[PDB]
């Protein structure tokens, strides 16, 4: 039905909520290109578990953004600003509206990330699969050579700020199901997406002197913020400086799990880590929370290793 | 565990297709600073394999395909124009079997190796029953480089113009749910006419067009060129031509691998219908002054590719052969 495709191709006046000036637009600037000091490109790619929710709560209008989020937030995190997205959604026989949510969703974290969505496609797969798709992403970023931070100005006893997770985010989500598998609203605190760094990260590089940063993906806090950190320092969190969200408490109860090992899996309620001159700390934590953002001072740089 | 260190030890298939301008290594990086473009462009895009990947199941061949990946991917970049820099993969799988993962990611730095463009990062997702043991997908993602001045679009071709047409490598990456079609109609895999094993005629990867094309544009002007993918000559050629104008191809001017033809006998196809899914051994058509045409081919052939004068501009609309 070619009809139904011409009217399924309006819909995406979804893809213009995201245009930004640059693209030299196609469609509604689908199909586009992107208009480009010391210019250097920086790119991401991004396939997670937490899909699952998605299938089975029949609701796609929101796992886009969690997409886009761990895209672009892993881009500005070397203080990268992010141009334009692309999407790759695997499909057995596309649900027009389906597709359609998926891509609201997409747009929506574009538009947050504040980059244009120029570009994806949604693959008829006809076998592979019946109530599934995967969602793939990619990004582009750019940086100035000399202005990525890439935490070599990292000297012991930095200020470490630590921005404010939604939840879960992306990872965990398999430790998550077993625990209550093992068990018994959870599912809407489940399907939070994951939160965007991306403006405000922007406006902090543009104000303050930025020592490093770090995005609590990977294996928690110990996979990640040590990852920042250069040889011979390390990085002390004052459990407490920071609300750590129902879903963490709950699941350390429930699966009975331990704190350090959840702090290897889970973000454990804190999103992003961007280490800061102890001098300094206090007005960018009051630019970050003038930008809608939960910052607060987590811990602080040392020399020796871990967390 | 002790197996992946040496799984990230043979993913030096990526050092194979690496450029000067890529920089150190959350996210690779690539540098612009001395491109010396005035009104530079960026120019991505991103493909899905597709039916091909069926047959690679099949015949469990798996280094290859990758290169019919980028080539889709970055066939759509040139053809606008513009330098294909980086690529980007992602795979998606049941689990992965390191082993297998790694021929995969071989066709794709060969594939990469071609365009010349870098394999600057890549996912691996072993996903849960959403994909089965021998079933997996393959997407890719390119960015390429243009100057603002040098895009070409077509509307800007003539009447008069001259059409060359690329040869092709035989199905490239275009109408296999058709071809396995009549595989069940048929009997599966060495048929007619000039013969590889059936299977493997198939499991040919597509052409490569890149730096053939970028050469091309260093020394001539080009008015258009059109990717002959998906919907053939019927979708791809009419879409580089402005109004007012149409397209007239000369069925005997270049060489058709006789699986088309087999296709054609086997399948009871018409012609028409052929040529609005199959590429029929021209992977990618570029419109040119009549002036230069007989030069043009022969940079093409001293480039590597096969360039034929395949047909012509006229007033009209579509595409017509004769």
């Amino acid at each position: 039905i070619e009809a139904g495709y011409e009217a399924v191709s309006r819909m995406k006046k979804h893809v213009q909520t995201t245009m930004r000036k640059e693209v030299l637009g196609g469609l509604g600037g689908f199909g586009g290109m992107f208009d480009l000091e010391e210019p250097v490109l920086v790119s991401g790619t991004d396939g997670g578990t937490k899909l699952m929710l998605a299938f089975m709560a029949d609701k796609h209008d929101t796992i886009g953004i969690d997409a886009v989020a761990m895209c672009v937030n892993d881009i500005v995190v070397q203080g990268a600003e992010p141009l334009f997205f692309l999407d790759y959604i695997a499909c057995g026989k596309a649900e027009p509206s389906k597709i359609e949510n998926i891509v609201k969703g997409i747009s929506e974290g574009c538009r947050q990330a504040g980059c244009a969505l120029i570009g994806g496609e949604t693959a008829e797969m006809p076998g592979m699969y019946t109530e599934e798709y995967d969602l793939a992403g990619f990004t582009v970023g750019i940086v100035d050579k000399k202005k990525i931070v890439t935490g070599e100005k990292i000297e012991a006893g930095h200020v470490l700020i630590g921005l404010a997770s939604s939840g879960i985010h992306s990872n965990g989500y398999s430790l998550v199901r077993k625990v209550l598998l093992e068990d018994g609203p959870l599912g809407e605190e489940l399907l939070k997406p994951t939160k965007i760094y991306v403006k405000p990260i922007l406006e902090l590089l543009k104000n303050h002197e930025v020592y490093g940063m770090a995005h609590i993906t990977g294996g928690g806090f110990i996979e990640n913020i040590p990852r920042m950190l250069p040889e011979g320092i390390g990085a002390e969190i004052e459990l407490g400086s920071w609300k750590i969200q129902p879903i963490f408490s709950l699941l350390q109860e429930v699966g009975k799990l331990e704190e350090k090992e959840m702090f290897n899996i889970f973000n454990m309620g804190i999103g992003m880590v961007v280490a800061v001159k102890e001098e300094d700390a206090k007005d960018i934590v009051r630019l970050l929370e003038e930008q809608g953002e939960t910052a607060r001072i987590i811990g602080r740089t040392v020399q020796g290793a871990g967390v």
